[PDB]
């Protein structure tokens, strides 16, 4: 529901920033400079303002741990839980590449990719509309 | 506003010496930003493939044809499948942001940041009173409703 994961991952000595929603599986990317606390709040402010985010794990806790990335949860209300998607973004990336001149662009392309592929099987819906779907769901059974 | 939940509008906007990219969901006023360093068709693309993959953008319109001349925006259109959109809501998001922006500015050391919260400000801002909703919640339920 508004329970997300937000890690960084390596490629061409860049750093990508990756946030999924655990639940229906839509991702949200972002090239960043480098690995920063500065970064990570601002990435974290966008996603707030974008979708109800009430929760935020990672792999790497020290992510979370500099003044800005605390005051950026603090003020959109961001709370963390102290203690496939990944591996199938760097597949996607990878067959994309050779169609984009930046990695950013590439990375774009792939997070478009992943949200629009439709299971072919029980369900049928993709990412970008089961995000959407629980989302409104949610909004109303509380209105 | 009166229609299809596929259409948006996009322009850019000055402040501090950058430029921010304002995309506005014409049917429910939610909104999406960046500060870019200046206007260039390399940043109008990426933005577009931003939002084309986490919204069904079918059509966007903009203010400014040039803004979609660009040959690099052309192929990111081509590429998500957006096409233009040919012909007060919109016109107040913008004066709007801005407003939000410069009461939230002082609280914040970058620019960058001062927007983000602008727009966490407008869009989970509820209109409406009793019975009403937030541009977030109008959003996703417009989006949800169209299957």
């Amino acid at each position: 529901p508004g329970i997300w994961q937000l890690d960084c991952t390596h490629l061409e000595g860049k750093v990508i920033l990756v946030a999924v929603h655990v639940a229906s599986g839509y991702i949200e990317a972002e090239v960043i400079p480098a690995e920063t606390g500065q970064e990570t709040a601002y990435f974290l402010l966008k996603l707030a303002g974008r979708w109800p985010v009430k929760t935020v794990h990672t792999d790497n806790g020290s992510n979370f741990t500099s003044t800005t990335v605390k005051a950026a949860c603090w003020w959109a209300g961001i709370k963390q839980e102290f203690g496939s998607m990944n591996k199938e973004l760097k597949k996607i990336i990878g067959q994309v590449r050779d169609q984009a001149e930046h990695l950013k662009t590439a990375v774009q392309m792939a997070v478009f990719i992943h949200n629009k592929k439709r299971k072919g099987g029980i369900g049928g819906y993709s990412a970008g509309e089961r995000i959407v779907d629980i989302i409104a769901t949610d909004i109303q059974t509380k209105e």
